[PDB]
């Protein structure tokens, strides 16, 4: 083949990824191999040539799709390790709070940039957010979600994390707005702070009641229409809402603030990523040097 294989990456949600190499151009690149449930569909086939255009800095760069024996390879540029690692191996002492915030300032970029041009992402975690020894974060597998579905299990059986997936998804509603995409964000953003995951449900409604006890059972005044969501349901518990005070020491005020705004219930009231970038908790933004 065009590439020759270096070490296995790991299992993605769609099939394995190898470290590869382009024998013509001696670059090394991260292959995904595709495995579906007849040919590629053609949902998949339009989602995934928009994604080839879909280039920006914070993007993981999707460098080709080769679609042979009725499969698709994508070929994506390579990072050496994901946000999820990195947190681990900072468990001791935390990432930086100056670090955290430059993450968090180019990931809202990448979201601007995708939502702007009407793709999401889905899917947001740890696990897709990949770092180099510079500085920068970029976001992996964007668009796939729209293009494949998201599986309850991965190909291997693993099971897809529901610890970002927004509110109105985990209560049925079935369009997805950009505002998903800013909640599992928002998410990611409170676990860099405090090491530890915000809402780590295990089944839908342990999600669901996990983000009803941090903050309160929705109802309509906060949420208008959640109430019709198709898996709402009137007999959930009644949780009070906590302070975001408690929930991500020790974040400063402006830090609460976007936070707080990135974690409103009603897709309507989230903030936007553009809007977010504008937030002044990133006046005093900086691109710091990861030791790693
Ligand atoms: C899944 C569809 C959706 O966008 N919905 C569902 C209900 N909803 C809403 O306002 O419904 C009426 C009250 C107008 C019937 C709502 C509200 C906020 C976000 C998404 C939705």
């Amino acid at each position: 083949e065009n590439f020759q294989k270096v070490e296995k990456i790991g299992e993605g949600t769609y099939g394995v990824v190898y470290k590869a190499r382009n024998k013509l151009t001696g670059e090394v690149v991260a292959l995904k191999k595709i495995r579906l449930d007849e040919g590629v569909p053609s949902t998949a086939i339009r989602e995934i040539s928009l994604l080839k255009e879909l280039n920006h800095p914070n993007i993981v760069k999707l460098l080709d799709v080769i679609h042979t024996e009725n499969k698709l390879y994508l070929v994506f540029e390579f990072l050496h390790q994901d946000l999820k690692k990195f947190m681990d191996a900072s468990a001791l002492t935390g990432i930086p709070l100056p670090l955290i915030k430059s993450y968090l300032f180019q990931l809202l970029q990448g979201l601007a940039f995708c939502h702007s041009h009407r793709v999401l992402h889905r899917d947001l975690k740890p696990q897709n957010l990949l770092i180099n020894t510079e500085g920068a974060i970029k976001l992996a597998d964007f668009g796939l979600a729209r293009a494949f579905g998201v599986p309850v299990r991965t190909y291997t059986h693993e099971v897809v994390t529901l610890w970002y997936r927004a509110p109105e998804i985990l209560l049925g509603c079935k369009y997805y707005s950009t505002a998903v995409d800013i909640w599992s964000l928002g998410c990611i953003f409170a676990e860099m702070v405090t090491r530890r995951a915000l809402f780590p449900g295990d089944s839908e409604i342990d999600q669901l009641f996990r983000i009803f006890r941090t903050l309160g059972t929705p109802d309509e005044v906060v949420w208008p229409g959640v109430t019709s969501m198709p898996d709402y349901k009137p007999s959930f518990p009644k949780w009070a809402r906590q302070d975001f005070s408690k929930v991500v020491p020790p974040l400063d005020e402006d830090g609460r603030s976007l936070l707080s705004q990135m974690l409103h219930y009603d897709p309507n009231k989230r903030i936007s990523a553009k809007a977010a970038l504008a937030h002044p908790f990133f006046q005093d933004v900086t691109k710091p040097v990861p030791h790693l």
